C-alpha cells in the first residue's frame, strides 16, 4: 500500500459517446446526444438513466479513457471546466491529492495523514524534472530551488486557498523539502502566534487570514540556508474597529477578554464584550473552539518563541487600548465643534498608552497642524477609529519583526531567497462589501502575474522547439479590470472616486454610485444590475467572473484620517513599547491598500513565481467526500480555469515523436516503413498519410504541438482501427487455415499400404476431437466481435464496415459448413480404400504363397521310367498354379493395383527358373 497508491495512477486504489452537461446534483454528469432540435440539443443521461433539457452552448466535450486521471491537465485534448472537475475528482477518489493544471500545482486536502513526506521520498525527488515524477508539492519546491541556483534569480511560491485547506500544512512541506536539500522548527511556532493576531472569523470561515504572509527562506551563494524572515502584506485594520454581521474581529481580542486573570483585567482595564463599541455583534462564539483556552495556548506559544513576560503584557496593553479608543464618547450640541463630556474614558486610554491626559484631550479635540485646527463630531470619531486601526497595524508589524529577531541566522552571508506567499484567495459573497473589493483587486494582479508568467514560460518553449507563433501577453486581459479599480484618472477609478467623495462631508454612498456610473459607464469591465432596484449597486468583471458590489457604508470604511497631534504624542509616549511602535511617523484606506499592494507586487515581479492551489473538498471536514460545486467555485476563483482558458488558444497538447508514433501508427499501417527510424520523419509521414489539416498541428524540434480536440479525434480513430485490424488479422488466419485444411482433406493419396490408410484414420478422428473445437467456436467469437464492431462503429456517427474477400460472419460459417461436409467425403473414401487395401493384402499373400511354394519344389526336384512320371506331375502343377496366379492378377487389376507388372514380371522370371528344371531332366 504505502506510499505507492497515493502517488502513481497505475498503483492507485480502485464507448457510448458521452458529453458533459450542466447539472446541480453532481457538478457535471454524462449524457448521450441523440437528436438535435434547432439551436438546442436534446440528450439523455447515463448512470441514472433519466432525460433532461439543456442548451447547445452548455455542452462541453468529454476526454477519451487515455486521458483519464492525467498528472498534467495541459495534456488533456478536451479543455473545459467539466473535464477539469472530472479529472481532479477522479484522482481524489483514487487517493491522489496532487495534480498539475498547466503551471499550477493543485492539491486537494485529503483530511488524512498520507505516508508521504519521508526522507526516502524527498531524496527521490532530487535533481529530477516535474514530469519525471508524479505530482507533488516537493516538485514545486524542487523547481524553485533548482532554478534559484541555475537561473541566478530569486524565487517565489504563491499559495492560494483558505486557512482550513491545510495551506499552513502545505507550506510546511515546502520548507521541509528545502531544509533536507540544503544542509527551523521554530518557524512552525510562529504560525499560532500570527494566527491569533492576524486571523478572524468570517461568514464562510471560522479561521481566515486577513493578512498576506510572505515567508522568505534565504540561501547563500553555495545554496545553503543562512536563515529566514517573515514579511506581511495587506493586513486588514478595518476589522478591528468594525465587523460585518456574524463576523468577528481578530482572535486575540476574544482570547484576551475571556482568558485574562482577575489581576489582568484590572491592569489592562478590560471590560465586557457588550461594553466595547469596536466589537460588532457583541460576543460571538465559535463551534469546537473556545477563546479562554486559546489565550493560554497563545501565551505559551509566544514563550517558546522567547518572548519575555514584559513584552507580552505590553502587547496586551495595546490590544486593550485599541478597544478603549471606541469607548470614547464625543457629543454634539447647538457652534460647530467636538465635545467630550465624559472624562472617565480617555483616562484609561492615556493610562494604557504613554499619553498625557491633558495633552491628549486638547489634541484629539483641537489638533495642531503644521496651528491649532478645529475638528467636528464626525471628524473626531473617524480620527479615533484611524488611531485604533493604525496602532493595531503597527502592533502587528512589530510582532512580525520581533519574531524575525527570534529566528536563527547562523551566517552573516548577504544572500538570495525563496519566498512563500500565503494569502486569502479570491472572495465572492452574496454581498461583497468594500473589504471584498480590496481582496479581489489584489488577487486580480496576482492572476495577472500568472498570465504573464505563463506567457513568458510558453513563448520560450516555442523557441526551444523552433516553432514560430505569435501571441499577445495574456496578462493584458486583466489590465482593463485593474485600471478600472486602480488609476488616479482615466477617468478616475473606483478607488480614486471613493477618495474624492470622502473629501466632501455632504457626499453619501448613493452619490458615490451615481458618480461611479457617470464617470465610467463606458468601461467594458463595468456593468450595472439588470432591472428594478437590485441589492447591489454595481458590478465589476474579473477573471473569476461577474461579482455584485453593494456600496453601503463604503464612504465610512474608506476613511482613515490621521491626527498628527495625537500621533506625535504616541511617538513621544512615556511607554517605551508604545513609543517604539510609533517611532516612525510619515491618507485613505484604499490609498494605503493600493500602496501596500504595489510594495508586494514589486517584490514578486523581481522573482520567479510558482503557483500552488489548495482546494477544500467539503464543508464537513471529512475524508472521502468531494463537493463538486465547492471545487468548481474555487477553480474559478484561483485562476485554474483561467489558465485553462489561455492554453486553448494555443497548442496545449504536446506529444513527443516516439509516443505519438507508438500510439497512432495503426492509423497509417503502410505509410511508415519497417523501422529505419530517425523518428521525426516517421511522424511527418503519419500526418501526410492522415491528411491532417496543417492548422491543427505544429511540428517542433523534439515534439509535435496539437490543438485541443485533435487527439480526441485520433484516439477515436484508433479504437475503430484497432478492432478492425485485429479482426482482419484473425479472420484471414482462420480462413486460410480452412482453405489449407480442406485442400488437404480433398487429397486422395493415402499411401501404398494398409498401415498408411489407418494412419490417416487415427489422424482424422483426433483432428475433430482436438484441432476443430478451438477453430470451431472462434467462428462464434468472430461473429460476436463483428457485431460488437458494427455497434461501436455507428456510435461514432459513421458508416458500417464492409469486410472484403468474404470475411463477413455469414460468409465465414458458409466456408465452415462447406468444410464440414468435406470431412466425411474424406472419411468415407477412407473406409473404401481400407477394404481395398485389405483385399490386396490377402490376394498378395496368396500370390506369394503359391509362387514361393513352387520355389522349393523347383529346388528339391532338381536332385534328379519314374522320370516321365515326375515329368507329368510338372505340367499339371504348372497349369494349375498358373491358372490360380492368373486369377489373382485379374482380381488385382479391377482393384487398381499399381504394382501389377512388378508381380507379373517376377512371375515370368520364375518361368525361366522352371524352364531350367524341365531342361535339366532332359
Amino acid at each position: 500500500e504505502d506510499p505507492e497508491r497515493y502517488l502513481f495512477v497505475d498503483r492507485a486504489v480502485i464507448a457510448k459517446k458521452l458529453v458533459w452537461i450542466p447539472s446541480e446534483r453532481h457538478g457535471f454528469e454524462a449524457a448521450s446526444i441523440k437528436e438535435e432540435r434547432g439551436d438546442e440539443v436534446m440528450v439523455e443521461l447515463a448512470e441514472n438513466g433519466k432525460k433532461a433539457m439543456v442548451n447547445k452552448d452548455d455542452i462541453q466535450k468529454m476526454n477519451p479513457p487515455k486521458f483519464s486521471k492525467v498528472e498534467d491537465m495541459a495534456e488533456l485534448t478536451c479543455l473545459n471546466e467539466a473535464s477539469v472537475l472530472h479529472n481532479l475528482k477522479d484522482r481524489y477518489y483514487s487517493g491522489l491529492i496532487y495534480t498539475y493544471s498547466g503551471l499550477f500545482c493543485v492539491v486537494i486536502n485529503p483530511y488524512k495523514n498520507l505516508p508521504i513526506y519521508s526522507e526516502n521520498i524527498i531524496e527521490m525527488y532530487r535533481g529530477k524534472k516535474r514530469h519525471e515524477m508524479p505530482p507533488h508539492i516537493y516538485a514545486i519546491s524542487e523547481s524553485a530551488y533548482r532554478c534559484m541556483l541555475q537561473d541566478r534569480e530569486d524565487q517565489s511560491i504563491l499559495c492560494t486557498g483558505e486557512s482550513g485547506a491545510g495551506k499552513t500544512e502545505n507550506t510546511k512541506k515546502v520548507i521541509q523539502y528545502l531544509a533536507h536539500v540544503a544542509s527551523e522548527r521554530q518557524l512552525l511556532q510562529a504560525n499560532p502566534i500570527l494566527e491569533s493576531f492576524g486571523n478572524a472569523k468570517t461568514v464562510k470561515n471560522d479561521n481566515s487570514s486577513r493578512f498576506g504572509k510572505f515567508i522568505r527562506i534565504n540561501f547563500d551563494v553555495t545554496g545553503y540556508i543562512v536563515g529566514a524572515n517573515i514579511e506581511t502584506y495587506l493586513l486588514e485594520k478595518s476589522r478591528a474597529v468594525r465587523q460585518a454581521k456574524d463576523e468577528r474581529t481578530f482572535h486575540i481580542f476574544y482570547q484576551l477578554l475571556s482568558g485574562a486573570g482577575e489581576h489582568l483585567k484590572s491592569d489592562l482595564l478590560l471590560e465586557g464584550f457588550n461594553n466595547y463599541r469596536f466589537l460588532s455583534n457583541g460576543y460571538i462564539p465559535i463551534p469546537g473552539q473556545q477563546d479562554k483556552d486559546n489565550f493560554q495556548e497563545t501565551m505559551e506559544a509566544m514563550h517558546i518563541m522567547g518572548f519575555s513576560h514584559e513584552e507580552i503584557l505590553s502587547m496586551l496593553k495595546v490590544v486593550s487600548s485599541v478597544l478603549q479608543f471606541g469607548n470614547i464618547s464625543f457629543k454634539k450640541e447647538r457652534t460647530d465643534q467636538a465635545s467630550m463630556p465624559e472624562n472617565t474614558v480617555a483616562q484609561k486610554l492615556c493610562h494604557l498608552l504613554g499619553m498625557n491626559v491633558m495633552e491628549f484631550t486638547r489634541a484629539i479635540l483641537t489638533p495642531r497642524i503644521k496651528v491649532q485646527k478645529a475638528q467636528t463630531k464626525e471628524q473626531a470619531d473617524f480620527a479615533v477609529e484611524a488611531l485604533a486601526k493604525a496602532t493595531y497595524e503597527r502592533l502587528f508589524r512589530w510582532l512580525v519583526h520581533r519574531i524575525n529577531k527570534a529566528l536563527d541566522r547562523t551566517k552573516r552571508q548577504g544572500a538570495s531567497f525563496i519566498g512563500i506567499l500565503d494569502i486569502a484567495g479570491f472572495e465572492i459573497f452574496e454581498l461583497n462589501s468594500f473589504e471584498q473589493l480590496c481582496i479581489n483587486y489584489t488577487n486580480e494582479k496576482l492572476q495577472q502575474l500568472f498570465n504573464h508568467t505563463m506567457f513568458i514560460l510558453e513563448q520560450e518553449e516555442y523557441q526551444r522547439e523552433g516553432i514560430e507563433w505569435n501571441f499577445i501577453d495574456f496578462g493584458l486581459d486583466l489590465q482593463p479590470c485593474i485600471d478600472l479599480i486602480e488609476r488616479p484618472a482615466n477617468p478616475p477609478g473606483v478607488l480614486a472616486l471613493l477618495d474624492e467623495e470622502c473629501w466632501f462631508p455632504k457626499a453619501t454612498d448613493k452619490t458615490f454610485v451615481e458618480k461611479l456610473v457617470q464617470e465610467q459607464g463606458s468601461h467594458s469591465k463595468f456593468q450595472k444590475p439588470r432591472q428594478l432596484k437590485d441589492k447591489a449597486d454595481f458590478c465589476i468583471i474579473h477573471y473569476a467572473g461577474k461579482v455584485d458590489y453593494k456600496a453601503d457604508e463604503w464612504l465610512m470604511k474608506n476613511m482613515d484620517p490621521l491626527n498628527d497631534n495625537v500621533a506625535t504624542l504616541l511617538h513621544q509616549s512615556s511607554d517605551r513599547f508604545v513609543a517604539e511602535l510609533w517611532k516612525d511617523v510619515d491618507r485613505t484606506v484604499g490609498q494605503l491598500y493600493k500602496e501596500s499592494l504595489t510594495k508586494l507586487m514589486a517584490t514578486l515581479r523581481n522573482t520567479n513565481p510558482n503557483f500552488v492551489r489548495c482546494i477544500i473538498p467539503n464543508h464537513e471536514k471529512r475524508a472521502g467526500k468531494l463537493d463538486p460545486h465547492l471545487v468548481l467555485d474555487q477553480l474559478r476563483c484561483n485562476g485554474v480555469l483561467e489558465g485553462i482558458r489561455i492554453c486553448r488558444q494555443g497548442f496545449p497538447n504536446r506529444i513527443v515523436f516516439q509516443e505519438f508514433r507508438q500510439r497512432y501508427e495503426i492509423l497509417t499501417p503502410n505509410a511508415i516503413p519497417k523501422g529505419f527510424m530517425d523518428g521525426k520523419q516517421a511522424c511527418e509521414r503519419m500526418i501526410r498519410a492522415l491528411e491532417l489539416d496543417p492548422n491543427l498541428y505544429r511540428i517542433g524540434q523534439s515534439k509535435i504541438f496539437f490543438r485541443a480536440g485533435v487527439l480526441a479525434h485520433l484516439e477515436e480513430e484508433r479504437a475503430s482501427e484497432q478492432t478492425k485490424s485485429d479482426y482482419l488479422k484473425r479472420a484471414n488466419e482462420l480462413v486460410q487455415w480452412i482453405n489449407d485444411k480442406q485442400a488437404s482433406l480433398e487429397s486422395r493419396d493415402f499411401g501404398d499400404s494398409i498401415e498408411s490408410v489407418q494412419s490417416f484414420m487415427n489422424a482424422h478422428k483426433e483432428y475433430k476431437k482436438t484441432e476443430k473445437p478451438p477453430k470451431g467456436q472462434e467462428v462464434s467469437e468472430l461473429e460476436a466481435i463483428y457485431n460488437s464492431l458494427q455497434t461501436k462503429l455507428r456510435l461514432i456517427k459513421r458508416e458500417p464496415f464492409v469486410a472484403p474477400a468474404g470475411l463477413t460472419p455469414n460468409e465465414i460459417d458458409s466456408t465452415w459448413s462447406a468444410l464440414e461436409k468435406a470431412e466425411q467425403e474424406h472419411a468415407e473414401a477412407l473406409r473404401i480404400e481400407l477394404k481395398r487395401q485389405k483385399k490386396i493384402a490377402v490376394l498378395l499373400q496368396k500370390y506369394n504363397r503359391i509362387l514361393k511354394k513352387l520355389e522349393n519344389w523347383a529346388t528339391t526336384k532338381s536332385v534328379y521310367k519314374n522320370l516321365e512320371a515326375f515329368d507329368g506331375e510338372c505340367q499339371s502343377l504348372e497349369g494349375q498354379s498358373n491358372s490360380d496366379l492368373l486369377s489373382i492378377l485379374a482380381q488385382l487389376t479391377e482393384l487398381n493395383y499399381n504394382g501389377v507388372p512388378e508381380l507379373t514380371e517376377r512371375k515370368d522370371t520364375f518361368f525361366a527358373q522352371q524352364w531350367t528344371g524341365v531342361k535339366s531332366s532332359a
